[PDB]
């Protein structure tokens, strides 16, 4: 599939790849997400995007997405991932993150949570969470710049890599749990209801990323 559209999407498996240019009607551009594949054990897909104005809103976030059981964090035990991409051009202002979502209904919206976890795996042109950084988390023996913010709804944990990762591996209830422990996460009445992968652009391009693999579970 090639999914040019607003809200363009393909569904394999438990993969689900959407476009979701949910910002596009702050700029002028495009953007079209191919899928390679979306299998049981995996996806693989890219998206090319040109945006310009609204510099500092986001104009969209393509990403593939994990369909799972629903449970409550604290009976989480693992969500192992793992996340290979490049970009082809990298003088741009964007960033590569995992986006996850919890709620105390479980039936909240999945574009939206009472709570956002977010892991950036690269940020280009110097954009930034929403927030402020308020730690230096290690999480799995790594160092995460810790972000936290709010806009009165979603309050928003986002850990960001010091350097890029475009060979990610590891266990997305480590950052939860590391949450829970440290900062008063409510993990005992927050389902996971999100679980993604993808990119946020402002402004640049022609520029594409190249997912060769992404993979999750929640066990
Ligand atoms: O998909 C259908 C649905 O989309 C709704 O729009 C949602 C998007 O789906 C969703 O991906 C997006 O999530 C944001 C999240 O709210 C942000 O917190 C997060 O971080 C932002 C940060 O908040 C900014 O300050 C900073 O500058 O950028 C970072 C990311 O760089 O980013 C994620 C991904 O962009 O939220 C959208 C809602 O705002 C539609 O509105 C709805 O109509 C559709 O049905």
């Amino acid at each position: 599939a090639q999914l040019c559209d607003q809200y363009a999407t393909y569904t394999g498996g438990v993969y689900t790849i959407n476009n979701n240019l949910w910002g596009k009607d702050a700029g002028s551009g495009s953007q079209c997400t191919t899928v390679n594949s979306a299998s049981s054990a995996g996806t693989s897909w890219s998206t090319k995007w040109n945006w310009s104005g609204g510099e500092n809103s986001v104009k969209s976030y393509a990403n593939s997405g994990l369909t799972f059981n629903k449970k409550l964090v604290s009976q989480i035990s693992q969500i192992p991932t793992t996340a290979r991409w490049s970009y082809d051009n990298t003088g741009i202002r964007a960033d590569v993150a995992y986006d996850l979502f919890t709620a105390a209904d479980i039936n909240h919206v999945t574009w939206s949570g009472d709570y956002e976890l977010m892991i950036w795996l690269a940020r280009y042109g110097g954009v930034q969470p929403i927030g402020s950084q308020i730690a230096t988390a290690t999480v799995d023996g790594q160092t995460w710049e810790l972000w936290y913010g709010a806009n009165g709804s979603q309050k928003t944990y986002s850990f960001v890599a010091p350097t890029p990762i475009t060979s990610f591996q590891g266990d997305v209830n480590d950052f939860f749990k590391y949450l829970t422990q440290n900062h008063g996460f409510p993990a005992s009445s927050q389902y996971l209801i999100t679980l993604q992968f993808g990119t946020a652009p402002f402004t640049g391009g022609p520029a594409t990323l190249s997912v060769s693999n992404w993979s999750a579970s929640v066990q």
